[PDB]
């Protein structure tokens, strides 16, 4: 069952930030829509730095690296040694790359087909496909997606599936944690924004999302996190 949650408070909040978006909320058997632009739920869009999360998956499984690996720019910040759990945090892109390379583009492109994440095509460049096209995906086959990881339903070994799940921590408070991962293709003639993951809550109940919407260059990263959380707790999810 896809429907449209009834929400004129979430409608209204993307609104405000004169932006058009789309929050996903998978529970059980049932996906609701919110926002205020929820065509976007069914649209193709690269995955930029979401994209982060089955690369770690993939990386892991096949060994091409482990969750101690010290891997040794655009932002000052990702200008330092760090673990693959710290690149997921900081979307640390050339150090996504780097592993990309690694796994490189036979197993790169047998993996994502074998998972059937979005449109599954990679194309001929392994290190930009997330980030540029070709590879699209839909909010909501990323819910679902993200929904399987923190089930461990995905088709990876259950400790790859817990050592990803444990990169992905945002924020927790009152026993609620929320899990994610945001991206933001930006330089293109519609920026895209996303932020996909998940809700534990304190009786170990799992609640997926996927925030999509369109960015502009003035707006805080921190613009989705907000919304997010606004969105939420409006819902009483958390
Ligand atoms: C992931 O989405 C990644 N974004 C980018 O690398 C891009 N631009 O940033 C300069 C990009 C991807 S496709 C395109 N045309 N441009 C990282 N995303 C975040 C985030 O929080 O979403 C960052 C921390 C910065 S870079």
């Amino acid at each position: 069952q896809i429907v449209q949650g009834h929400n004129q408070v979430i409608h209204q909040y993307f609104d405000e930030k004169n932006t058009s978006g789309v929050l996903v909320i998978q529970t059980d058997k049932k996906i609701n829509l919110y926002g205020n632009a929820l065509s976007r739920a069914n649209t193709e869009y690269v995955p930029a730095s979401t994209f982060d999360m089955l690369n770690a998956l993939i990386g892991l499984e096949n060994q091409k690296t482990d969750i101690n690996e010290i891997f040794k720019r655009l932002f000052t910040a990702w200008e330092k040694d760090m673990t693959l759990g710290e690149a997921m945090k900081l979307s640390a892109v050339p150090v996504y790359q780097e592993l990309a390379r690694r796994i490189g583009l036979d197993l790169m492109q047998k993996e994502v087909k074998r998972i059937g994440f979005g449109n599954a095509e990679i194309g001929q460049q392994v290190d930009n496909f997330w980030l540029v096209g070709p590879l699209k995906v839909t909010p909501i086959q990323e819910v679902e997606f993200v929904s399987q990881l923190a089930h461990t339903q995905l088709p990876f070994s259950e400790k790859v599936q817990a050592n990803v799940k444990n990169m992905l921590l945002l924020e927790e408070s009152n026993g609620y944690k929320i899990f994610g991962k945001t991206g933001w293709a930006m330089n293109i003639k519609s920026q895209v924004g996303w932020l996909t993951g998940w809700v534990e809550q304190p009786d170990g109940k799992i609640v997926a999302f996927a925030l999509n919407m369109e960015m502009r260059s003035e707006m805080p990263a921190s613009i989705r996190n907000e919304l997010l959380m606004k969105s939420l707790k409006q819902l009483n999810i958390i």
